[PDB]
């Protein structure tokens, strides 16, 4: 049956007004196609010090989900999930088309028990950038690389990261290859950021030690960056994929759909091609 009962892009213009609302829930909406599609590979995260594949923070998202899936009833939640990630790509002024596009159906919400992948090394506890993305659907490395483009919007949490007040580059609400170039831009003036134990960030029972911070400007804005998004700047082929994004958006565009929807359709089953219901 060729039949969503829904269009998808009545769905994504849902969640696009709450985010009229709400502005920051867009990106912390896309975060969520992240953290799903981690812990659907195994890659749950306990700390940001490997990924921002955390389940906290989530609680204003769930509740625009919540939302969605009252308006949409007879659609999985894992759909609605994925629709709501590529509205708040359209809501950042971010690439979405061929994702819309291509969008498939059917995921199911399955009952299925929470997985911890176990690194090779036993004194080992965070796997590599690398070795999570490139699971998330079996991405190639300019995948990989274009998918981290998402860190040009969105901000830091205290229940989350420990810290409030920082974003990864310094702005919120357009994503687009800045990341690529702010990296290559600041890459020797980071500095290690100690994450001070707060009364605020209680949540995060074991703060982050990897990440690093500059200050950009007539005031100065934190922007703070993992240690391992930084080393991947001193590998070959990461950085000059880094430098070709920094230098071709176009290029950069199609790579980024691309992996985004690798990784909004990775680890599920029978997925059906869209038909316009009507
Ligand atoms: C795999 C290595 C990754 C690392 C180390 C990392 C690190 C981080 C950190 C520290 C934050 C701040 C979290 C907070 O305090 O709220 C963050 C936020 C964010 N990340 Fe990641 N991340 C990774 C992967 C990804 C991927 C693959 C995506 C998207 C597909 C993504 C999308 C986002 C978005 C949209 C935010 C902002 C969320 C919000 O504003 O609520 N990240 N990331």
């Amino acid at each position: 049956k060729i039949k969503p009962k829904y269009a998808r892009e009545d769905v994504v213009a849902s969640a696009c007004k709450q985010f009229e609302f709400r502005p920051d829930l867009a990106a912390t909406s896309i975060r969520t196609a992240f953290v799903l599609a981690a812990r659907r590979a195994g890659f749950p995260a306990e700390t940001v010090d490997e990924s921002c594949a955390v389940v906290r923070g989530l609680d204003d998202v769930a509740g625009i989900m919540n939302y969605l899936s009252s308006t949409y009833p007879a659609s999985s939640t894992e759909d609605v999930a994925s629709l709501a990630a590529i509205a708040g790509i359209k809501y950042l002024n971010g690439p979405y088309e061929a994702i819309l596009d291509q969008w498939r159906w059917g995921r199911n919400d399955s009952d299925t028990a929470p997985t911890r992948n176990i690194p090779k090394n036993p004194n080992q506890n965070v796997f590599s950038i690398p070795t999570i993305l490139h699971a998330l659907g079996g991405l190639t490395e300019a995948e990989c690389v274009a998918l981290l483009a998402c860190h040009s919007v969105g901000e830091f949490h205290e229940n989350v990261s420990g810290l409030e007040s920082a974003t990864h580059t310094g702005r919120r609400y357009t994503l687009n290859n800045r990341y690529y170039q702010f990296l290559l831009e600041h890459e020797r003036a980071f500095a290690p950021l100690t994450v001070a134990r707060t009364q605020y960030n209680k949540e995060v029972a074991t703060l982050p030690q990897t990440l690093r911070c500059v200050y950009v400007k007539a005031k100065k804005r934190q922007c703070v960056v993992n240690a391992a998004e930084l080393e991947l700047l001193k590998n070959k082929t990461w950085r000059e994929l880094v430098v070709r994004y920094a230098a071709d958006e176009e290029l950069w565009r199609e790579q980024f759909q691309s992996a985004f929807t690798k990784m909004i359709e990775s680890n599920f089953k029978r997925l059906r091609p869209y038909s316009d219901p009507n």
